[PDB]
């Protein structure tokens, strides 16, 4: 037997090899920052300095053969390609006439999109996050936003995994128009005319690349040399700690919808259909597509958008053709893949899609049941209540009444059950639709007492502005407040109120509010009790089960309640 190869690390690259290239140190194109490979380049380097080196080599990986070769003098390199990844336990073997010698097992490393060559996540979740038995076939799904390590310093690892069937990333945007964007302010329309730098228009792209796969997170292990990096690499961890667990790139969003609207010719579509398969191929710990078209019809961020006759005809082909697209990838991978769709509840949004024809190609729909009122203007309402609040003139609910100046509502006014109820009247199966809960207010200021008609019903005011405040109370914007800075600086320990604030309930609508009767602050969200109505709702109805917006917003009592709701 010839001389036992020994490994050379460094002529090795350290057995660190990955088939994905994601550039770390820099900012340009997605394709240019994001390049994939079905098989990894393996190059390994080995010495025999003493006695005789051999005729053949052959490369082992856990006892497998994965390569073959001529051995030529003290120095040989092995190049071949290998597509599985994951972590091996890699053995040179070298041969002649008289047999055979191997090298000491050491471990090769090959990084995939799957998250097969990282350890499970270790997490660091909020304590208050309870431990639950609830039915695995209950959807329990959640957003995690890609900004939100920024000053939400909210990272995947904070996550209750172990209480999510469901975690939808918000959000994936469309190159082509994306005038709303701009809204958003932050240098985002620039960051992302970067990133579809040479990407078809219609083609999806990640808006953020530091946050999604370059930023260092020390609690996931992340060096300079790590291939994956940022919220990705985290995700793909956390597939291997719950393998059951759904993760799903939510494409569009409220300020992301522009391209949506080009969808009514179907060239476009095919390029959008082929670029989430490429997509899904390079991202592997993704188990579908969840789309987030705010709207179809219009009424979204672009007023200039939207048409009623095609947009819902384009939204039902759309399905059709993810359908038809992730079935070819259930063929190639023997994976299940799911769609789902976040879609407005407001009467006007609803009819312009036929969703029982669409929902037939569909795994779910996330039903928003929330922004039912807001700062947009100055009238109180609650923001997802399950029904009608008493708050509401007699005829207003179901929309056949008439308002304050003589005209007739146009539609069921904006509740939970007026959105679901819609979507069943079209012939939507219950059992795939999720329910919303708010993991955040709305709020205004200036609802003073005076400006009630009923003195003791805050939503009967009328506001001056939106809810002011600090990014420390959980204001990001105005007129918007995380639920776990309302607990912290409204309700207090035990919910009776506090700075000024008051705890009311109405029973009818089933909605809580806190209301500062010097200041007019009123704020409108879900709590405990009005989540336990909607788990109880949900499971009456028979319902998918329920989701939620944004995670981040979280201190637990929400989850906890949408479990307890459900139990
Ligand atoms: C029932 C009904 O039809 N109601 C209508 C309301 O939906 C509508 O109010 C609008 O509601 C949407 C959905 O909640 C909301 O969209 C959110 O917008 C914020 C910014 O305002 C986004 O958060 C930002 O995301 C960017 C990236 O896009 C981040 O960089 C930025 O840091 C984020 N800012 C903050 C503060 O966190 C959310 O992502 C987005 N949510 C979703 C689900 O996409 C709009 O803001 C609401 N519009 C307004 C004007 O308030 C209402 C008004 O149009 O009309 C009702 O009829």
């Amino acid at each position: 037997a010839p001389t036992a190869p020994s490994i050379d690390m460094y002529g090795s690259n350290n057995l660190q090899f990955s088939k994905i290239e994601l550039a770390m140190e820099t900012t340009s194109g997605y394709n240019d920052m994001v390049k994939y490979h079905e098989l990894a380049k393996i190059k390994v380097k080995f010495n025999q300095w003493s006695g005789t080196s051999g005729d053949t080599y052959n490369v082992y990986f856990d006892g497998v053969k994965v390569a073959t070769g001529a051995i030529t003098g003290s120095q040989t390199t092995a190049s071949f390609e290998y597509g599985q990844g994951g972590l091996y336990q890699m053995e040179i073997e070298a041969c002649d006439a008289t047999g055979c010698s191997k090298s000491a097992p050491v471990e090769i490393t090959i990084a995939d999109t799957d998250g097969s060559h990282l350890k499970p996540l270790t997490m660091n979740v909020d304590p208050n996050n309870k431990s639950y038995n609830t039915d695995p076939s209950i959807v329990m799904g959640t957003y995690f936003v890609e900004w939100g390590i920024y000053g939400r310093d909210y990272t995947v690892d904070n996550m209750p995994v172990d209480n999510l069937t469901h975690i939808l990333y918000g959000f994936i945007p469309i190159c082509g128009p994306n005038e709303s964007v701009k809204s958003v302010g932050g240098n985002s329309f620039n960051a992302l005319q970067t990133a579809c730098r040479g990407v078809n228009d219609y083609e999806v792209v990640i808006h953020d690349p530091w946050a999604a796969y370059q930023k260092s997170f020390p609690q996931a292990g992340h060096e300079y040399s790590t291939p994956i990096k940022g919220n990705y690499a985290m995700l793909m961890a956390l597939k291997q700690r719950n393998p059951d667990l759904k993760i799903i790139p939510s494409i569009g969003g409220w300020t992301l919808s522009d391209p949506f609207y080009d969808f009514v010719d179907k060239k476009n579509r095919d390029t959008f259909v082929a670029s989430v398969k490429k997509f899904l191929k390079t991202w592997k710990f993704y188990d579908g597509v969840d789309i987030d078209w705010m709207f179809p019809g219009g009424g979204g961020a672009a007023a200039d958008k939207g048409d009623p006759v095609n947009d819902g005809p384009a939204y039902i082909a759309l399905m059709r053709e993810l359908r038809v697209m992730l079935d070819e990838l259930e063929a190639e991978t023997g994976r299940t893949y799911e769609l789902t769709s976040a879609i407005g509840v407001g009467y006007d949004k609803i009819e312009d899609v036929d969703y029982a024809d669409a929902v037939q190609y569909m795994d779910y729909i996330f039903a928003m049941t929330y922004d039912f009122y807001g700062g947009w203007n100055n009238v109180p309402g609650h923001q997802t209540a399950l029904y009608c609040g008493s708050f509401m003139r007699p005829g207003q609910c179901d929309g056949g009444g008439v308002d304050e100046n003589g005209e007739p509502y146009k539609g069921p006014a904006y509740t939970a059950d007026n959105g679901i109820q819609l979507l069943l009247a079209q012939g939507v199966p219950a059992n795939k639709l999720v329910l919303g809960t708010a993991m955040y207010g709305r709020g205004w200021e200036g609802v003073t007492p005076d400006t009630l008609t009923d003195p003791n019903d805050p939503m009967t005011g009328t506001a001056t502005g939106k809810l002011k405040g600090s990014t420390a109370q959980g204001v990001w914007e105005d007129g918007v407040i995380d639920y776990k800075g309302i607990k912290s600086f409204m309700l207090g320990a035990n919910n009776t109120g506090i700075n000024g604030f008051e705890y009311g309930y109405d029973a009818q609508a089933e909605a809580p509010w806190v209301w500062n009767r010097s200041t007019g602050e009123l704020i409108t969200f879900d709590d405990h009790r009005s989540v336990l109505a909607k788990g109880n709702y949900a499971k009456s109805l028979g319902l998918a089960g329920l989701f939620s917006w944004e995670i981040d917003a979280d201190n637990g009592d929400i989850l906890n309640a949408m479990h307890e709701g459900m139990a």
